[PDB]
Formats: structure tokens, sequence, C-alpha cells
């Protein structure tokens, strides 16, 4: 993981490189406006990242609509969207695992089977689904991904009535 | 204004600062999702500010038309990509622009190429605003001018009005475009 | 059950709890806005616990009908309230609920009677959703119940699916489908 | 101050305890046995605000910001939206100050008349620019169905120049 | 009421206005039937249909009698391989969706599935 | 009910539901009430508002006396610079919409369009 | 007005001439799908054409009630079906209307007959319009009339403002932004 | 023939000119002195389809044609749209070829479901392909209250094979 | 005007203009699917500019909603919207009246003024509003003009009617 | 493939038939709004064919991810535009694309350059839907490709579809994908 001391020391060394950018591009550098700039798009991509440092009833339970942001690992473009999880946690906790695997340069297929493998190993539940559809800022297209495990990648019913309880 | 040859001479520059910040944030480089990232993310960043290659006056030649129309003309729902200046990130939305001819009209291919130009720069939401009013009133010459340009950088969408001429002067002006938009 | 003395006599004891919490706050109770509040507060929460003074069996007085089974029967879009057990801050949402009978149906108004009973109470939503799907299973004893809670507290849904609604993917699937 | 909120926090579980015996539960169930202390830290966070403190030629306007607070009159939450419109003085206001002045206000006992005032006002002292506007809409749960209360104050040339006024109210649509 | 037509495949009537009181509170209920059917040659005039939701729809009723009573009608006027009812309406004495399925409408789960997706 | 706040501004309270009988044909007829005013300081409490709504809707009444009633009744305990009342409502012998617009809502037109826009 | 009486004695009349029209169009009246269109046709056309039956008058028969004046009333999307007297084709669509009263209301129900009466008559749009507004006028002698008719013969949409609702820009504007 | 329509066409100004005496009407008012001829020109042009005739790996589909018909029990129009689909084997029908198919039988006297299979069998008989399906959706006059008829054809592999026959109902959602 | 015996004269110039495109392109002219195109292209282009040659109560009466399909005369490319309009003259030949300037190389402010200018040469009549919204693929943005004469242009009440009965 | 040298030789050439055009339909190209149009309706023909430049195996260089990944993957909702190639007039629609990886996934913006390539063509819908099924199919050699294109060229939408694999195979595959869409 990247601690914190990590992050301090590797700070100056990102707004080195966006400073260089912003003269690469054809920008001034100097104008008020950008004077700042490669101190704060360092802030930001360290705080995209930050989920390299991080780690932690008969009823189908499903947290739907959870607002989710990722950055591309392709380009460093954002992509944003929503994730459907179904399954005991709550709603804290159930976030922290989708900021640990967002926070990261990601690929949506990636991002979507890493928070099913959590929920699994943390719940040890008869079984999991994860849907995320998003915008992907490196291309409106949405993009829909999804991953199964357990009772809802066995049993075709618990897979279609999780599919169905999104609208 | 920045020309292809600039393009192509920054782009390993580009490339290269792209590559210390792989490494700087943590990531192996050598990945295969990464191989080519400080490539892509580069020719991702030149895109978003092709706007410095061109230049208003080329914009404008040819753009200008003697219709002896002197009411209202309205462009709605014009897609606008832009860069954050403060922290080099993407903000998307829309831009609604009106104006009130006095006899000359410009070329609706022309007056995208306007918010194009501005849009594709590293921008402040109210200065991109403002320039585009500024090139429509300056090419035009017309009684009024509205640009409203309706972002997402929370959760909330970021709205920035310039009214000039009739559109800041006349309210029933000013209301007709905002409704009609 | 928590009958109407009980709600008389606790009054003054909620009041005087809420007269703590609004002093513990840093807030001074004597400002105008706040004068009632002590009182205002007791009579809303336990408004929003009044389904511990109902039971079960009472409000199944009078409330199954003898018809031969018109098959599926859905009831959507029903509006709930309820408390959440773990910080005393309230949830909302909807409740979907499905049956199909055994030649015995339950009167529509008793069924938002039966939803009113345990949302009026401290919950958590999985537990809300099984009390009314077992509520309706014992009082009409269907080929079974399907009951879904959609609530805010980004949405929870939970879903309690009994008998033929958990075994057969048709009846599931035709449910599910036909709440939206 | 922090070293009041510890000293109070038990106090407030106290009396959540007492709460849950007059309303007829059994504190020592399970679902039960931490409640008082969740019940008194979810009040501690909603009353947060008590603790905190502190050339252009366009209307900038910050609309759909999500808004939580609570009644004064009967401690229920009431949720809803702000939108925020100004005109600017040589000072744009950042969005994370935006936000925590909206945070400030609402993360206390409100009357939501007395939230919208704060926040214009808040603007107003920070930016000091042409004029203000601040609506909120919100559905509040003490009627309990689902009815809106829209509230706003203008303050410049947002009250007194009626183009201005209502070029905001049609933007926040 | 009746014609001949050299037709075996499902006929759909959607959206078809109903206004019924409800027997148990005397306060009305009204909403929408949806008709089905799949006819052994021979079809029902679409007035024809709009006649028997109303001969039911305007008494004291039970939404689930309602239902059932539309659909035997259908089935001992054309005698059809299939008929499906679906009524779907808002109670004054609070929606409420009451269905029934008869012949190859509640014998194979295509033809059923296909009447509930097409009155969507 | 009355609060003391330093307010001299449009308080809006929209889409307050209302179930009323119509009565004419023994009928019920149900809607939505917007409620606007504009406090001379003082403030009327959001439930207290609902219960003036409830107190006038369920009579025996014609949606025109109804939308006076809340209007007048509103005005009677806040004695405001103005109030509107506009009620939208489905009629079960059958949208109608009535309003009721006093002082400064009567007077001024730019308070009266903000109040009729602002409730859509 | 046109009778019970004169209905029975027009339907053969009617039935003969729908047969002929049958014949000259080139179908055969015998086969199964048209023998009784003669006589469906009849019936339809006298639907359509009832209002000839009823007088402005006879619906006015109890129908002004005497209330303290309700601002600005308006009954919209009242739906409307009409048959061009051009083509004899019908055409369908929604009357919204809006009234100022004289301290003198009309029932609701009265002011849908009103639409009826009018709209069931081989009509033009801009008359059909009109005659709704001035039958309203001579009802209730009120401040204003305002009605609008869209229909589909893309959609034609005609409007009649009548008083105060053509003089005050501000009660027409109101009356127009209500009826969305 | 067109020898046919303009033989007719006094025969039915004459047959709406009783119309008109029959309904009550003064068929000598301005706005119906001409109604004999315009109201016969309407009825000549909605039944004139008496008159007329006449490598791949992918289902195509048109869907939301606008059609408007007569109905043959009343007299009076119905109106909706077609949705046709079909799994080509070597040949693609023309939009144009298409739009007359559906005109050519729309424009008589008709019953929804007739028109559906006459619609089904044309695109058949002109493409020869592995399978054909028609929707048609339309609101009937005669019902006079806003009831859609939804009818359907299905030939070929789009009534054998249930995924084709999915796919088309879904695809034209 | 460009009478019919002009159009049969200069269809095969047209279809020879277009061979000439397709060879400008890249593409093989000889292939089965483009074989016919120049003649197909040259009746298409016809067809967008037919307009050249064609020529022609207390109460607002409106027809909105009606579908027009015109061409950009900078780029040669359509431009697809509607027509809305107000002023006694029945939907046949007011259809007439948009098609007849439509169809030509058109830009927006222009063939809205010259709708309005016809219904007002045509009726006479107190006051005519023409608005057209239109999608240009030129450039999913929306372009609304605008064209009163008469009383739309002079009362105000009379011009707020007729932009408010659009909806 | 079609390089720009061919375009800047190409262009005066198809500009002298956009002018010959205009003098055919009876038009002045001396008038302000047509003096320029031979160029713009040139460039605009160019833009629109743009694909011809392009190569599948170009397209193709560092598409290809090992993710391990073998669930349905799906973009929906790709905004397309092309020409007919049948009278040389514009095509709009959006396209659909769902596969089922074997465990190589294609990188979303060249998912997108795929369609691009094609859909800036002279055209005809269904070769345009094979032609992406085709490509997806030969780049990842997955377990099943479903693309569906739906257009506007009367009025109505044209809707396509290519269903290959477990698409084809599967029912219930083919149900999810068209479902989702
Ligand atoms: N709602 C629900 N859906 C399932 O698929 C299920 N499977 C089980 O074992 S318990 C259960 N509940
Ligand atoms: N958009 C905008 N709206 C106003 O009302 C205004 N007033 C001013 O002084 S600068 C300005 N810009
Ligand atoms: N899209 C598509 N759907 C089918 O059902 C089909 N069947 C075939 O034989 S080729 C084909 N394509
Ligand atoms: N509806 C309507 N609106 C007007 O503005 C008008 N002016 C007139 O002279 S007659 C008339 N009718
Ligand atoms: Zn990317
Ligand atoms: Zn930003
Ligand atoms: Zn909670
Ligand atoms: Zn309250
Ligand atoms: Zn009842
Ligand atoms: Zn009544
Ligand atoms: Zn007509
Ligand atoms: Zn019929
Ligand atoms: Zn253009
Ligand atoms: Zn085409």
């Amino acid at each position: 993981p990247r601690s914190e001391e990590d992050n301090e020391l590797n700070l100056p060394n990102l707004a080195a490189a966006y400073s260089s950018i912003l003269s690469s591009l054809g920008e001034n550098p100097q104008r008020q406006g950008l004077l700042k700039t490669p101190w704060r798009a360092a802030s930001a991509m360290q705080f995209f990242t930050k989920g390299y440092q991080e780690t932690i009833h008969d009823e189908m339970v499903i947290v739907k609509d959870i607002d989710m942001f990722s950055m591309c690992e392709h380009h460093l473009v954002p992509f944003v969207g929503k994730v459907h999880i179904g399954y005991v946690l709550g709603l804290s906790k159930l976030a922290r695992i989708v900021e640990i695997y967002s926070r990261r340069l990601q690929v949506q297929e990636r991002l979507t089977k890493q928070i099913a493998v959590a929920i699994t190993e943390a719940l040890r539940p008869a079984g999991v689904g994860v849907v995320v559809e998003a915008t992907h800022m490196c291309m409106n297209s949405k993009t829909v991904t999804s991953t199964m495990l357990g009772v809802f990648r066995e049993d075709p019913k618990t897979r279609e009535e999780f599919l169905t309880l999104i609208r």
C-alpha cells in the first residue's frame, strides 16, 4: 500500500510533472489561474487514486444507485456512474468497498469484479451480484458491466430477480 | 496559435510527464493496461486543448451573411467539453446562444466553431461564457447577445450567463430567450 | 400492546428526555422555536411508533373474504414510513405486495393496516419486509407471498418470496415485472 | 467545542435510553443495545454546524446542492436542495466554500426560512457581490403527504432588479 | 358480435378505461382493463368487447371478481384457445393489479409472457 | 402555530394532497393544494398549514369554496401581506384548477406571477 | 331539435345511403363483415351528431350557482370528439375552458354538457371554439371567458378570448400558463 | 379502375347528400354545399387500395410506420402504427416498396387482424425470407375511450424460433 | 422558375457530377451498390430543391408540429424539424407554402421569413407568426428562429399567446 | 487507405463537381450564401467518408487486454453518423454493442473507433451492422457478439441486428442483451 508519507514525498514530484504538462500544452504556467495548478492537479490525482493505500436472514438485499467515480487507466480521464449490489453489511463499509476499488486507475470490468469479490470475502454470503453502469469521458454512451458470484451466478432465478429489481 | 509541428514536438514531453505521474502514483507503468497510457493520456490532453491551435479571426473567415433579419436567433443544447484550469480535470455541459441581429447573421457551423475554439482550452466556466458572448458581439455587432452555459464539474450543475445589449436592457427579450432554451 | 393510557403516562417522560437532548446539543430550550419542542418531538416519536399499540390479530378481524381465487393479486406503491432502530431517524419508502390466493382474499384496507402495524415501529428494513410477508401468509394461507420494500434511509431494496414465489421462476418473474 | 461534544455524548445516550423505555421497547434486545450511542452520535452529527464558523460580468449559479437539516419544532429531518445565484464584484465563490456554507447552517435545529436567509447573508458577507439569490426546496418529515416547501431570499440586484430576479428563478428550473 | 377471420394469433385490446364501485365501502375505484385472446379462427368486434367491460364494471364489485367475469364472458362468447384479462385500478379507499388467465394463457408460459409484455 | 422570524419573503408549500367530497353528486374529488404567503415578519408552522387544508377538505364541498376557505384561514391566522391558494383536482363525476389570491398576491402582478411559476 | 322519433325514422334512410356507398366503393355488401355495416355506420353517424337533439337552454337548466366568485376557474383537458363538416370524417381533441365569474359559477358536469352539445355536430374547429365560449358567456355573464381547443383532424389549436381575457394581458397569460 | 372511380364519384356524392338531409342538417348552407363531393373524394381516397397490386445474416426492422385505415364495421377510421421485421434470404425490402405494401392494404375497409396478415403475406411473397413479423397497434374510433388494439402475424422463423420472435418484439418497443 | 424540361435536361448533368464525387471520395463507382448512385443522388437533390419551380372569424388559429425538411445552402446537408404557424386557410396549401420554401437551398432565418410573408400575402390577415425549430446536420443542438408580422409583431399580448400555445 | 495527400488532391475535384451541381439545380453560385459552398460541401463529404482513411488493423493496434473476464460487456447509445450509399444523403442513429469475452476484452475507445471506421463511409445499415460485429469477433474471438443499430434515414426508425455465437444460440444471453440496451 502507498502510505501517507509516500503521498507527501510524491506530491512535489507530481506537481513538477503537471508543471511540465502546462508548458508542453502551450500554456503560460505563470498566469494567475495556472500558478497553483501543478499542486491542485497533483492533489486531485492523489485523491482519485487513494484506494491504493486502503484496505478493510432469508431475503435478497440490494443497494442500488450508489454513485461511483473512477479513472480510466488507458487515458487518465474519469469515468462516472452507478454501482448496483445484491447479496449482512450496511450502506457504510459497502460504500467503503466501492471507494477502495473505484479510487484507482481502472477498467470497468475489473472494478466490477473486485467489488463482487470484496463483498464475497467480507460477508461470505450465498451469493453476490454487482452491476456497474458508467459514462466514460475517454470516448453520451453508457457502458454496463456485471459480475455474479455464488447463487447469483449458479441460480438463474436469483440472477433474474436481481437484474429486474434495478429500475 | 499552436501548430501541428508544436503538437508532434510536445507529444514525447507530455508522454514523459505522464510516465512520471504513473510512477509517482504508486503504479507499475509496465503492466499491460498502462504500457501505452503515457501516449494515450498525452493525445487526450492535446485533444482537450486543441482550441489553442485555432484563431478567432480564422474561425470568422466567411462566417457573416447579410440576411435582412432582425429577430431572435437561438442555438440551444450545443454540447461542450472543456478542461478545468485549476486541477486539469474535464468539465462537460451545454451552451445555449441567442442573438438579435442587425441584419447580419452568423453561419451555424461557425457558431459551433466559436464554442469549440474557447471550450477546448484550460478554462473557468465564467470566462468561457464571456468569450463566446464577446466573440459573437465582435463578429456580428448585433442589438444583443445572450450566452448560457450549464455544466457538471458534491452533485450539482453550474450555470453561468452573459447577457449583452437588448438581452441585458429589455426584460421581454431576456425572458423570451430564457424560456425558449 | 401499548394502550392510550401508556401514551399519556409516557408523554412527560419523553418530553423530559427531549428537553435534556436540547440542552446537551448546546441549544437554549427557552427560545420561541424550541419552547414546545419537548412535547412536539415526544408526540412525533409516539406517532412514528404507534404500531406497538396494535396486534396482528385485531387487524385480521373481518379481513378475510371467500373468493374463488383470482390468481395473482398485487397491491403496489404502498407508501411506507418507518423508524431506523439503529439511530432513531426515519426511513421512507414503498411496499409492493403480491399473493396467490387459496380461495381466500384479503381486504385492501386490511393489507394497508398490515404495512402500518409493522412500519410504525423501530425497525430494520429486512425485518419489516419479512413481517409483512409472514403476516399475509398467516392470515390467508396462500400458495405464495411476495413482498418487495424499496426505501431511502440511492435506495435499499429488500424482498421476501415465500412458497410459490421462491420455487417457481415464472410466478416470481411475473410478480417482479408487474410491480414496474 | 469538541470537549463539549465528548462530555455531552453520554448525556445524550442516557436521554435516548430513556426514550427507548418510554416508547414501550426493551433497550436490552440486541438491535437496541447500542442505539442510545448511535442515536446520540447521529444527533451530534446533525447539529455539528453550531461548532463551525466562516473583473466579472455574469450571473453565476450553483443549483441542485443536496441539503439535509433538522426541524427545530419536531426534531425530525427535512431534506431537499439549495439553489444559489450571485452577480460577482471581482470575487467568485469557490465550490468547496459554498458547500461548507450550506453545511454550517443546515447542520443545526432549523426552520427552512432561517436556513435560507443565513446562506444568502453568508455569501453576501464572503463575496460582497452586486446581489445574491438563494432558493431552498425541501420535504419536511413533520408533515406525516409529499409536499415541498419552497423558500427564497433575494439580496442586492436580485431583490432590486426584476430582470435579474426572474433570470435566476428561470435558470434554476 | 362474432366474425370469422382466418386468424389464430393473439389479439389484444389494452388501456380500456374502467369505472367501478367498491362494494366493501361504497367508494369508486377507477382504472384500466387489458384484454388478450387467442382466437379459434373467430374474433370479437371491438365495440362488443367494450360492452362486456361495461356490463360488469358498472356494478357494486370487488376487482378480483370483475377481472374473472370479463375473462369468463369472452371465453363463453368466442370459445378461443385462451383469454387473459389484467385490471389495474386506483381504489378511492386508499395501484391494485389483478389478472385472470384462461386456456393457453394459463397453460403456455410463452403465451402469458407475450401478453404481459405487450400490455406495457 | 405562529412563529416570529425576521422574514418578509415568499413562503410556499406546494403539492399538499387533498381529498374532498363533491356536494352536488356525493362523489369524491381528489387533488393537490398549493399555498403561498408573504409574511409580516411571522410564519405559520408547516403541520398547522396541513391541518387548515384538512379541516376544510374533509367536508361536503365545491372546489371554489374550499380554495377560498383555506386562503381566508391563512389570512386570518397570520395577517400577512398576501396569500395565494391554488387547488388542482380530478372530479370523480368526470383537471379543475381554482385559485384565490389575496393582498399583494391579488394586487402585485410580479408577486402572483412568481407564485404561479414556483408551483410548477 | 332532433327528437328520438326523428332518429328512428331517419335510420333506414341513412342505412340505405350507406348500402349505396358500399356498392359505389367496389365492395360486396353481402360479405359477412359488411352485412350489418349500413345500420352500424348509420348509428355511428347519428351518435357523432347527437348534439342536434339538444338545445343550449335545456342544459342551462339547474346549471348556475351563486358563489361569491372564486376568481379564475379552469377546467382543462376535456376530451372532445367532433365531425369535420367538410368531409364527414372525425376529428378528436381537447378543450381547455376558463372563466372569471361575476358571483355566478357553472356546474362542472354542465360545462362538459356544453362541450358535448356543440362537439357532437358537423363542425369546423374555429366555430366549435366560439360556440363553447359564447354559451358560457350567455349562461354566466362573466368578466371574461377563454376557450382553447387543440385537435388532430401535427395539431390545430384555436382560441377564443372574450372580454377580460382579450383586453388584459395578465389574465390571458395566467390562463394560458395554467392550462399546461 | 380509374374509369370506375369517375363513374361512381357522383353516386357517392348523391348518397352523402342523402346522409346530410337524414341527419337533420341543411345541405344548402355554405359550409355543407360542397360536402357531398368532398366526402365522396375522401371515401374514394381511403379505399384506393382496392385498385392497387404488387447474402444476409441479420434481422431488419422498420418500426413506427404511420398507418391509417377504415373500420369495415362502422366506416369510421382506425389510426396507428405498423412494425415490420424480417430475416432476409439474399433480398432486402426497399423502403418505398414497404410503404406501398402498407398503403395497398390499409386503404380499404378493414379489420385490423386481416390488415396485419396481408402485410406479412405480401412481404413473404416479395422477399421469400427466412421469416416475417408484423405488429399493428391502432386506436379505433368505433369505440366512442383511448384503448389501443395490438395485433400480430408471425411467419417462418418468426413463428418457429422463440428467440427470433422475442427479439423482434423487444426491438419494436 | 425551373420547368420540368429543365429538370430532365439537368438530370444527366447532375448524375455526371455525382459520378465524379464517387471517384474523388476514393470509392469504386462500378461496385453494385454504387452503380445507380449517380442517378439516385441526382433525383434526390432535384426533389430536395423542387420548390424553385413551384408558386401558389375572431380567433387565433395555430397549426403546430408541421414536419419540415430543408437543405443547408452552406454545406448541402439536410436540416430537419418543425414549423409552427399562427394567424382563413386550411392545412392543405399551408403545407404547400411550407414545402415551396423548404424544398430549396436555405438558411433557417430566411425560410422562416418567407413562410410568414407567404401567409401574409395569401390571406392578408391582421397578423402572422412563424416559429421554426430544427436540427442541422451541418453541425443534437436545436436552432429556433421566429418571424412576426402584423399584430403578431405589434401587439405583445398576441405575440405572447402564440408563443405559449406551442407545448 | 485514403491518405491526407489524397484528400488535398481530391478537394478541388469535389468542389468543382459541387459548383456544377449548384448550376444544374438552377442556383446562382455567385450569391453570398453559395460562394464558398463548393469547398464547404466538399469538406463535409470528405468528413462523412473519413473512415476510408483508416484500417481495421491500425485501429486494433494495442486494443486487446487480458482481463480474466468472461461476463457480458455492453456499450450502449454510441452515436453513429453515416452516408447512404444509394443517394449520398446522411443517416444518423445509435449503435448498441454487447460481447461475452473469452478472458480478453476490447478497450472502450477502440470499440468507438471500430464504429467510426465503418460508419464514416458510403454504407447500407445492414452492412455497417455486420462489419462492426465481424470486427469485434475477429479481434477478441469471444463466446458471442451482439450489435444493434437503430437509425433515421415517411417517418420511422430502421433497426438492424447481428447476433453471433452465444448471442444467437443461447436465448437467455440474447434476452439479457436486448433488455439491457
Ligand atoms: N428473495 C429471495 N430470492 C432468492 O433468489 C432467494 N434464494 C434463497 O435461498 S432466499 C431468497 N430470497
Ligand atoms: N447574466 C446577467 N444577468 C444580470 O441580470 C446581470 N446584471 C448585471 O449587472 S451583469 C448581468 N449578467
Ligand atoms: N439478429 C438475428 N436474429 C435472429 O434470430 C437470427 N436468426 C438467423 O438465422 S440470423 C439472425 N439474426
Ligand atoms: N385569441 C385571440 N388573440 C388575440 O390576440 C386576438 N386579437 C384580436 O383582435 S381577436 C384575438 N383572439
Ligand atoms: Zn479511456
Ligand atoms: Zn472543477
Ligand atoms: Zn439508516
Ligand atoms: Zn416541521
Ligand atoms: Zn374499499
Ligand atoms: Zn359533481
Ligand atoms: Zn380535416
Ligand atoms: Zn370497429
Ligand atoms: Zn451548414
Ligand atoms: Zn436512405
